[PDB]
């Protein structure tokens, strides 16, 4: 059906930020450049090309602006760029001082397939240091109804808005330069009202610092209002009379950058991104406060007149623009990994902190395996207890029989807990046989495990750790009731597998614990990294887009497809070894995300519901049915699978 | 004059419909809507009003912010109102829509092919067992227009739909927690113009809870000079924290006409004609009744007109009303008693 | 510190609807019956008197209405009525025709301590029917500004709110007969703007089946509005030219009849009650969608005047006009005890029915105990199956000694019955764990108690996945609230709990209901009758526990406050009514003492030890309009909580004995 490798039909929207040559006083040559990187931009099947403040004159100009063969050129130019519209596929929105009524305006003229759609006045004219503006041109806010272009009176004003009709996650607001610096911006009120792309065309002369505050404004914009912005400013060219200019271009979304090229580059350059409108689209779906500030400014931002056009973008497979983690949980950049496990480590630590000050103390009680989790729990267990001023010989660890198991022992041992060992053997033979009795003997010890835990929790003063993790609470991989979904305090919750093991190579590299200690835990990952139904890389990345945006299936499919069929392309993290770097097909992907649709929406909630307490973790989410995940735990999953079958190709 | 026409003697056959909710497979939910539309059709019926979310399912909670969720509440919408084409009544039927930032709690109106209008829930409960806010963004003061399918159909709480081959049918639509607020929405549509008042309704059963919907419903009615026409969510509907009656009636001015079984097993309908006449005939003679819409002049004049013709059945489908041999004598002992 | 005793100090404000005798045509005879029953007010405590329309000149007298001396006559009338009140502690509310600029209006004088507060003129004037009112009458509705009465411009329109200043939870406001029966009615606006106090004063000439009417509207209006509705009409005295009078009165609050006086009486009469103000603030602190309506028609709400006075009410102990029952969860009017329980069953089976349905029909695993808890369960459970075409043998049921009612109800039943002993298995585990019992100590502490509790759960998990089934829950709602049950394995823990959501008090009286309901048959009928006749006396009464169970799920009361409440319910056994099903001996009475000491326990229990089990809770349907207790819905609390609060509350406010 769908044509699985477009990005347009999953929703994505091509932008690009472009940096031209100027020559100042010359608009026939700033147009030609234009066409030119215009071109480009079709050729990259882009919906969209933002040049910079006045790219048709020139920003530095000064009272040439205010001269008729200026003006009059400005005019001519313009009007062939749109005529070399008609065959180009992207908006493109092109800086110009134009006349209207008494004055020129400093504007973006919206551009596509022949027409003019729009004309957007800078709204704040800086008129201080370096900036000279109200000298030449008028203030546009307040500014309404339309301007003559060519023989057409077309929308004028700073209450535009530029919807595809048939691509309707992609509204477009245009503001300019100073409009995004002011206490408040009007792409503000413009997302408020609907815009979920905002474009600024600066001129911005460089200066120490400028850069990170244009990223500052950009990249906050983009946050507050859950938006794309997309930022060109001017480069070389410009006059540099008492000014230099870095031909700095830029795209955020959601406070994340997507692309930005090299500033005082020595040609022309372009961000061309992939803005995903779903994502967009899904944050404002969750966040009501948002819809909150609309409601509060009602007047303001029901008055925006909607501007529509159809983009018709290609239907073919032209590739992912973006970045796409391989870890949506798991950063591969070392820096922000380092971050991400030191806050992960002490959210846990200070969780289980305020639950052992609230309770006065307990014993800590904790079946330990020797496994990833355990250990890590362990770990966190005790920094708690260092913390609070509490003896280590009060967390008590238990190994529980029915390899790995050796390094329980030591860890146990080289931290100075208490360590014990309990055989749950013959209980649960005296259980098997009561009952009347493979598959059945593992939930009765697993479920024995717990038993015993929590009646030695009953007896030494002490409270169960659970240990299962995030993925495993999202597939429903543990044992329901009796068993080792049930604890007093949960420290793992939160955590996703494929975390789990970043945060103990993190406390091996913090190092505070012993040096032995180090050795013990090392070993664990060792012997730990070498539960099946699925590759919990794929199953986390799942978790993810479900958890965070709600994603459709196809949707996932896509964007781990992007991320993962080539082991060579895009990032990994560190402590993957080249041989730990695994490629996976569709035909992976596909299958294991039936998988996922159907334990997660279907099966496991019921394990979920009855959850312990523990802390949230990670911006992706947690599963507490007090918190992030209220769901149904008797629904069925046919929805998610059909979707599969209709829109994921087998191969 | 075919004497025997309910239609000509000015009556409006109604019903309130309690489907078989499968949550999250909407296209399950517009099969069972699908099937009693049609029963409502033979019967000779102008309106069917369904439960709360009838598409999604009510209690589905956060499945209400996924994509492939929505995309097929979306899919199974064009399905039912394609299929309308050839139905007799106006359907009534709740649906998880997007609209600008957020999806809000609506109740699709559906007549012949067409949607007529798309109507949001004004106040949403978000307290004890109900979260509604959590998922969905209230719809009072919401006005413009919503795109369904191709068609930019009106939406908002300022919405009336009238016969134009039918004056005394002036339909207004709120839902649930919307009837149940001091100044409630439909209060103001009836000022307006309104004389059949349809609420489709979730409510999770508790004790008591029936009582309620009861007094709400029968006192709207009559403080309204209106017919309302109540249907709450039953069997299907997640158990996970609640239980469901799905309990439907049908009030006129005070008077019960029809309700049906609580907690029944399978599907069920009240079905019973309204006496538009007598909500014609009550409000002529109220004179204080439209002194209340003159003094909410702005609030009352702002409501917008959607026009249906109904083309209802010209021939004999008998009535659907008790009428009482001795309007001065009730065959009920107990209030005959009392009288 | 506070007089315990004192309604006025738990947020009580007493309030009287007054029917007086109508002197057509005579003022002076009309005051003079107000005042002796404004002094009868006075005398009770009452914040409030509210007469009937027109109580000064009568309500009936057409014509006479424009006479000159009529409205002379009313005009002093009112003076004398102001000039007395001096002394009188009850806001009057008080009918009257009075001039003001072209005409004269339907109007209510609120009066209170020497000094009118302010004139209210009917919004709406009938001209219909039997009523004439635009004849002699203008309309109020929207009229502002003032009224100069006695030498003093007052507050006059429809807009006015009289607020307590030393009774925050009393703000009246005023309307006049048609004024609540209109789609939009000003009173609706008012409660939006603040009033917790809805006054209506009526003519209403009584026809068959318009008692129903003042009924169905100022009962809904009260439970729509979160407000007390006080409601009083005309009687004996009015005009029968062509009209007649019932002297109906009434006081609503949020739904409930709190008061009402005899129809058609002989003299005059009044309806006196304790409204509860905090019970409105609580109700209207929870519905959020109420100041959801508020901020919609926030040019309307906003507009409001406000008159402050002080009430100044009595300090002391003057009783508590007001039906506190004893059973919250368990009403005693026999007809809504069968209707209550015919919901709370029917809710338990269909919640069950849906899980049963979503799972392809498993097995029904259950642990029976011959308690009244899984024999209820047992008994639901069989129903669901029934309901869905399912064999009854594939209800697993076990009971499971540790160190007949149950098998007896089993075999009556049908459903496939299984003992199976847990001693040896028990016996090894606190041996393993080192427990002194394993050597011959008769320690039976929390894990010896533990260890068995927790097996049997182990166990019935263990039969649910071997035999494809889910384990039914059992326990109830008081449990859920004391955290009496054993928390993670055992007790508190399944698959499904049909319980959940029933309190103690409740459940014996679904089991009477069962077998009242005779749906299973005179031997299932016997057993069950058999386990009520043979069926924790350190978490307290249940009785108690479920009272105050209910004051802090629905109204989140202070505890002083449930105290009293409690107190007032429970002190004299003589006193009040019990639902069905108590003989004469089993009927305790509670002291102070005892009703403080099991509230300390409650507060501490519930507030601070048992959140945590209630906050991994299995699935099952709410019940009650009470509330439930799932961290999922009704209750959202953190498991990590002193309750030093409450505790201290106690010790300060609630006497020892
Ligand atoms: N919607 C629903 N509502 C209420 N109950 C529902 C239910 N769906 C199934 N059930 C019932 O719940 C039970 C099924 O749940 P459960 O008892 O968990 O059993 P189940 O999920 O079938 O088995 C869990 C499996 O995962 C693996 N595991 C277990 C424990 C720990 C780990 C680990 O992380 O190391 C892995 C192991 O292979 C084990 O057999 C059955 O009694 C079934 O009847
Ligand atoms: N806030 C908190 N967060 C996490 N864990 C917490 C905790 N507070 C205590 N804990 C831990 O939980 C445990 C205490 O809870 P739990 O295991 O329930 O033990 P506990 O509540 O201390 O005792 C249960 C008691 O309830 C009574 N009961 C139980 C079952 C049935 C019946 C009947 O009459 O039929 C009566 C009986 O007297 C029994 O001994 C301890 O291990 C404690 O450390
Ligand atoms: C974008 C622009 O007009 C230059 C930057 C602005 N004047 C600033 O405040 O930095
Ligand atoms: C929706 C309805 O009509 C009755 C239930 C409602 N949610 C309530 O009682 O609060
Ligand atoms: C006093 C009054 O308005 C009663 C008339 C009312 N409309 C009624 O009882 O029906």
């Amino acid at each position: 059906s769908m044509n699985f490798y477009s990005a347009y039909q999953h929703g994505f929207v091509r932008v690009a930020a472009c940096t031209h040559h100027t020559t100042i006083g010359d608009p026939a040559a700033n147009a030609a450049s234009v066409l030119d990187m215009a071109r480009a931009c079709h050729d990259d099947g882009a919906a969209l090309a933002v040049f910079p403040e006045l790219t048709l004159s020139g920003y530095s100009i000064e009272d040439v602006l205010l001269q008729d063969s200026l003006l009059d050129a400005v005019e001519d130019a313009l009007l062939d760029l749109v005529t070399e519209s008609a065959d180009l596929l992207p908006v493109l929105v092109v800086g110009a001082p134009l006349r209207h009524r008494h004055r020129i305006y400093n504007t973006a003229v919206v551009i596509h397939r022949g027409a003019v759609l729009g004309v957007v006045p800078k709204s704040y004219l800086p008129t201080y240091r370096e900036f000279y503006e109200r000298r030449q041109m008028a203030p546009g806010d307040g500014e309404r109804g339309t301007i003559r272009i060519g023989g057409a009176d077309v929308a004028f004003g700073t209450d535009l808005l530029f919807a595809a009709s048939d691509l309707p996650g992609f509204v477009l607001h245009v503001e300019i330069c100073e409009d995004m610096f002011v206490p408040m911006p009007p792409s503000a009120e413009a997302a408020l009202a609907g815009a979920t792309v905002l474009a600024n065309l600066s001129g911005s002369p460089i200066t120490i610092g400028r850069a990170e505050d244009r990223r500052l404004l950009a990249r906050s914009a983009s946050a507050r209002c859950l938006a794309a912005y997309v930022y060109a400013a001017a480069g070389e060219g410009e006059s540099t009379t008492d000014l230099a200019w870095d031909g700095q271009t830029m795209i955020w979304e959601n406070g994340a950058l997507l692309a930005e090229s090299e500033r005082f580059p020595k040609g022309v350059r372009r961000s061309v991104a992939d803005v995903d409108t779903e994502l967009l689209r899904s944050e404002r779906l969750r966040m009501g406060t948002f819809d909150d500030n609309r409601r509060h400014h009602r007047e303001l931002t029901e008055s925006f007149r909607r501007i529509d056009f159809a983009l018709d973008p290609p239907a073919g497979d032209i590739g992912l623009l973006r970045e796409v983690e391989r870890f949506p949980f798991v950063p591969a950049d070392p820096q922000r990994l380092q971050q991400d496990c030191y806050e992960a480590y002490n959210i846990q630590v200070s969780g289980l902190e305020q639950r052992l000050r609230a309770l006065d103390y307990p014993k800590v009680v904790i079946g330990v395996s020797g496994g990833l989790d355990s250990t890590h729990a362990l770990i966190v267990a005790t920094h708690a207890m260092d913390r609070e001023g509490r003896p280590r010989s009060d967390i008590l660890a238990f190994a529980l029989p029915g390899h790995t198991k050796n390094n329980a022992i030591k860890l146990a041992r080289a931290l100075g807990v208490t360590f014990s060992e309990i055989d749950i053997g013959d209980t649960a033979r005296l259980m098997l046989h009561t009952i009347g009795h493979d598959v059945t003997f593992e939930n009765v010890q697993a479920g024995l495990r717990t038993d015993y835990l929590f009646r030695i929790a009953n007896q030494r003063g002490g409270i169960v750790l659970g240990t299962g993790d995030l993925s495993e609470l999202a597939l429903g991989w543990s044992t329901y009731g009796v068993g080792d979904q049930m604890s007093h305090y949960n420290v793992n919750a939160g955590v996703p597998k494929t975390l789990i093991q970043h945060l103990i190579r993190w406390v091996i590299s913090a190092g505070e614990f012993g040096e032995k200690v180090g050795e013990v835990l090392q070993s664990v990952l060792d012997t730990e990294i070498t539960a099946k139904v699925g590759p919990f890389a794929l199953q986390d990345f799942s978790l993810f887009q479900v958890l965070r945006y709600g994603f459709r299936p196809s949707k996932i499919a896509f964007l781990a497809w992007h991320a993962w069929n080539d082991a060579e392309r895009g990032n990994w993290p560190p402590g993957f070894p080249k041989s730990e770097r695994p490629s996976y097909s569709l035909a992976e992907i596909r299958h294991w995300l039936q998988i996922f649709v159907q334990r997660f929406y279907s099966f496991s909630q019921f394990k979920r519901s009855a959850l312990p307490n523990g802390p949230k973790v990670s911006h992706g989410g947690a599963l507490s049915p007090r918190g992030d995940w209220r769901a149904p735990s008797d629904m069925s999953a046919r929805i998610w699978l059909d979707q599969i079958d209709r829109e994921v190709p087998k191969g």
